[PDB]
């Protein structure tokens, strides 16, 4: 039996560099995802070629019915499912008026509800000993315009994180949260020209973009052997800004 | 020859016919606010809180409507407007507390509890935005549990924690119409619905945990809503203030 | 006061010469407290303090002491319950902001602050422990800044950090006396100081910082120092409450 | 003898300890900073150095401006580079906030709040571009429990310098962040414990066991290295989730 990482959202981006570096870790790593295969084939086929086991599944984390299901697949893999990392989610801009109610009612179901099954599958599924990360946002501390509805999910997601770490006592198993800040994926080069991420990347003490690796050294360190009485945290992962 | 005589302002509170929400009714009115008193099912203890109201000398007046329905919820900004022309503070108490630990088969309740109370205070907030003169003032309730994260407490908590984010967005948001959002977060206090259950020792015991060593009464969290509502208030915004005897 | 001319509490404030500490004493002396205005250096400002309170038909007197000096202390806390056999309110507001950067040449600056602003505090803060009665109030500034960690304010941040984890702990260990301990944490405010260390461009940046766009007063602060010395802060106790318009 | 090198205070026992021998372990020179008795320090270098690595034992007061100055000089000479600074020293007695407490107050602000400020700024003069300044504080903040008062004043100030030196420190690319331990397994922490002290306190985290200093090194460990690059004025409070 091998060790076993269930990651959402690891098509691309943060999900990504999670899945391949607990792949280095030595974890077997499900691939979950919900669009497009190509991109999840990709990560898979790119831990593969480095040495690492992975395998891509399907399935929307909202949908209750889908989430039993990749659980049950997942699982059944290697009999076991040690670690869950939930970095799936998604980030549209809303105000809080009348007229953004859909994306709100988008937004909570595909971050908050989403989070909460993902949560909920875990706190059955995860051994003693085993752990539970969720992805939440720096973006919290903020508070900017349009991101009410983006930051509503997150503090929830974060609520549920401290409830389960309590829920789980006498289990050894640890709950804890990464927030990151914006990193440099592929889709944030893309979408903005190069004085937006020269502006971007003044704003940290660091002074420079952080990369989706910078983030999955974090969660890699909760997932190990150096994370074992970190328990109930959310740690920021923003350059500090 | 305060503003509040010379003209009137008006506050819509939900869940306002009982509890704290009704506590918070009951002392804007003293405040010199016109109350509509905001409600979701049977009338009588609505009534009764408006007929409290104005036996005291107050104005007040009750609005049947679910606020967490779209249409209901459109629908009572523009009956409260209507009835004086303004609507000055907007202050949303209503919400649920069920018990769910995070588990599958707590589904429905999560989503019930994310539906009464973030979604819920959502639609109040987006509507008190639209609605709310330059100057007014919206005041959210929360929940000091957040701080404890104690097992069952997890949707509930989701909810409240979504509804600071929303509040403290709002704040940013209304820059420039000068209008504070706030939230009060409540320990337990002693409404109906706190000592129904109890026995005295289950009483004695909840009292112990604060360093205050009582019971904490509705009209202690209306007072620090009072505030955020008036005069003393106007600096406050973007805040959360816990109201829990210190536990 | 009464009709016998005895004012129904009496409350101590620190650093009552001008600025936060002055709106304090004026609003605590309008609630009817009796007012201690304690000044640490020349008495000018905290006598027209004194005498603006009594014009305005209260009870206030100056007493001289250095807060972070143990004997002095000691003696104002003697002098102050004596005038009226108790202490009821302590309000903690004099400090200093000096502007130095985390470098070796920082340390007599560093220390300055240390002595001045958390040793102080302890010492009023513990004095006041044993001098309120049963139900008093004790209320210590803090500072708004914290939240924001900028350069040069490392030494004021730790000292006021200070101040709120002994805010904290004091609650708890006044358990069974019904003392609440808390503290209020301005942003900037339109003071004497304030307006002396800017340019007009400048206040007009910092202006701009608060959702509301404008600079915070003294008398907005004092507001909601009066709620936590009152009837509407009872239930409030442990807290930080930060005032600065949503900065 | 270009080795990345690490200051570790209060490294003679317990978290300081294991932090400096973590720290040795992934590769740093390490010096040994103590202030009383040479005897733990010198047998935490002795470890060091039989485990493989490079260690050495520089005495100063951290509260002490001029010792300060001369442990900075001396460690910095070792190699020439000064990569990583970690202050672990502190003092925890119990006081509680009465005037009595004057004495007691007076002595925790000076040794652990005046002391971090030194070493805080010390290491901001003297770590290089990519360096890491690290602090400890304590989980204890959080419950502010009767007689703590003095100790988590002089925490709490700690973390205020933490997150306003990681500001100041804006164009260096240097880290500041600090580790928030709850208590933990040393050997003075099991001497005055019975097996049923030690089990009622076992009973507090939801993870019902006593959290050990390797525990606490190890999130140390990942600040100062390739994992912590983009961790910055962040408190990681390692406490089991009590």
């Amino acid at each position: 039996s091998r060790k076993t990482a269930l990651v959402t959202g690891a098509s691309r981006g943060i999900g990504r560099a999670i899945a391949e570096r607990l792949a280095q870790d030595g974890f077997y790593v499900i691939v979950n995802y919900a669009g497009n295969k190509a991109h999840a084939q990709a990560t898979v086929e790119h831990i593969i070629e480095q040495g690492g086991q992975a395998s891509a599944i399907q399935a929307d984390v909202a949908n209750e019915h889908e989430v039993s299901r990749l659980f049950q697949e997942a699982k059944a893999i290697n009999g076991r499912l040690d670690v869950v990392v939930h970095s799936a989610g998604i980030m549209p801009m809303a105000k809080i008026t009348p007229e953004s109610l859909p994306d709100f009612d988008k937004v909570i179901h595909t971050n908050l509800r989403g989070a909460f099954l993902i949560l909920a599958h875990a706190a059955e599924t995860v051994p003693d000993g085993g752990r539970i990360i969720a992805l939440s946002t720096s973006v919290i501390a903020k508070s900017f315009p349009a991101y009410g509805p983006y930051i509503a999910s997150k503090a929830g997601v974060e609520g549920l994180v401290h409830v389960l770490a309590n829920e789980l006592r006498g289990r050894n198993i640890t709950v804890n949260a990464v927030a990151p800040g914006p990193t440099g994926t592929d889709l944030f080069y893309n979408g903005k020209t190069d004085e937006q991420v020269a502006a971007i990347a003044k704003l940290a003490p660091l002074e420079r973009i952080g990369t989706p690796d910078e983030i999955a050294g974090v969660v890699a360190m909760l997932a190990g052997p150096d994370g074992r009485w970190v328990n109930s945290q959310v740690i920021r992962v923003n350059g500090g800004f």
